[PDB]
């Protein structure tokens, strides 16, 4: 009794800390990689107003559940799943688990070793083995850092879920009548609040610069069609940023002697790069790339302070450009990292783009050797093309 209480105290303030530790937390990872670790906050939060209110009624912990469980298997399939596969399987396991969590409380509202608390017990252990051999499943085509640490999520549910039938059957194998609320108390605690940090370290690792499996980039264009043009005056950075974003191989082709063109294409996204500046008699040929532009990217050395004039004189220029008065521009200001790098307010104010008139235009500062700033200007810009 007095045992059985100091428990509740406990958890109560325990559910309260892990939203506490949790939106803490969410300031130190990216904020694409957030969705996840603000579920889980919110799941502790429920955790938290069903536990201050829990001659016991055990309907509190059953809403509990039916609420929880469900919105726990959101912040799992969305680190495996995305578009109709994900809402499929948010779908069927949260049939699942209602069905689950429904044909418990039918079992233990009745009385214990009635055949309603087999029968309830029996359902939901079919329901249970069911979204554990999914879980299971899940995360095939994870790998690397991902895949470990979902791994880590995997087996948090895969065994610390077993506690909530043990307790179930706790009141008809003893007088275990108060280890029933013990075990689940201990088993809410242990799997909300860990899945939570499970979650925020899945955040911690997931924003990162560690793109070897090519995925950083990927969820950010859709499958629209989408011509980007990407210039700059050499050395800026064009071709490393190229490479940094791993949409695919570069295809490089010399249409004309001294005219340097590089290509990289995915889905219908692609992303054109040449040198601005040079000789005169290269300038013109720009004009067959410029038709049905949507992203003008242009990438400034902002160590470079001798040639950033320069830059903003062909930057002008590209703008005056007809073919490209409906581009938006995305300002590069890259290799932020160099001790002499001017920062994005002197390089706005160098390249004049304050003075732009009907130009949806955005600059984002950049290092493109370790790929900072680049995933925040193309969020930006292909929020710009593809709400528009
Ligand atoms: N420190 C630093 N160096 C960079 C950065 N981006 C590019 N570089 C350097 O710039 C040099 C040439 O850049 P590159 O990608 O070829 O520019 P491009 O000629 O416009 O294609 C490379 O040796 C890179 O090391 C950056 O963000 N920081
Ligand atoms: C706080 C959220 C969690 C993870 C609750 C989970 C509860 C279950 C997995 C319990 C299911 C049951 C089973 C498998 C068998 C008897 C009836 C129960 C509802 C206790
Ligand atoms: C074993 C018996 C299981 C009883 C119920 C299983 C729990 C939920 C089933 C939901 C299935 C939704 C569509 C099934 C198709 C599929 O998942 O491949």
């Amino acid at each position: 009794e007095e045992l059985t209480y100091r428990l509740f105290m406990v958890a109560t303030v325990g559910m309260l800390a892990g939203t506490v530790f949790l939106l803490a937390s969410s300031r130190e990872v990216k904020p694409e990689h957030r969705r996840g670790v603000y579920i889980s906050a919110l799941v502790c939060g429920i955790a938290w107003y069903h536990y201050q209110k829990m001659s016991y009624d055990t309907g509190l912990r059953y809403v509990d559940w039916v609420l929880t469980v469900p919105l726990m298997f959101v912040e799992v399939l969305a680190v495996t799943r995305k578009g109709a596969a994900y809402n499929e399987a948010v779908r069927n396991w949260g049939i699942a688990a209602t069905v689950m969590i429904g044909a418990g409380y039918y079992g233990e509202t009745s009385a214990a070793g009635s055949n309603e608390y087999w029968t309830g017990f029996v359902i939901a252990m079919a329901t249970y083995v069911w979204l554990m051999r999914n879980l299971q499943a899940e995360g095939e085509g994870l790998k690397g850092d991902q895949a470990v640490a979902f791994e880590n999520i995997k087996n948090l549910i895969l065994v610390g879920w077993i506690i909530y039938p043990l307790g179930y059957i706790a009141p008809v194998v003893g007088d275990f009548d108060a280890i029933r609320e013990v075990l689940y108390t201990i088993a809410d605690i242990i799997n909300k609040v860990g899945l939570g940090v499970l979650v925020l370290q899945m955040a911690r690792v997931q924003s990162g610069e560690g793109n070897i499996f090519a995925n950083k980039f990927k969820g950010l264009f859709g499958k629209k069609e989408m011509r980007i043009l990407m210039v700059g005056l050499d050395a800026a950075g064009k071709t490393t940023i190229l490479y940094k974003l791993k949409l695919g191989e570069i295809v490089t082709t010399i249409p004309t002697i001294g005219f340097n063109v590089e290509t990289v294409e995915y889905k219908n996204i692609s992303f054109t790069v040449w040198d601005v500046g040079g000789l005169d008699k290269i300038r013109p040929l720009w004009r067959h790339y410029f038709q049905n532009t949507q992203g003008l990217i242009f990438v400034v050395d902002s160590n470079d302070r001798e040639r950033v004039n320069e830059a903003r004189e062909e930057l002008m220029r590209m703008l005056a450009e007809d073919e490209l008065r409906d581009a938006v521009l995305l300002v590069f200001a890259n290799k932020q990292d160099l001790p002499n790098a001017m920062n994005a307010a002197e390089i706005t104010d160098k390249l004049g783009l304050h003075s732009l008139r009907h130009r949806n235009w955005y600059i984002q500062a950049t290092c493109a050797t370790s790929g900072d700033g680049l995933y925040e200007g193309l969020d930006w810009l292909s929020n710009q093309l593809r709400n528009q």
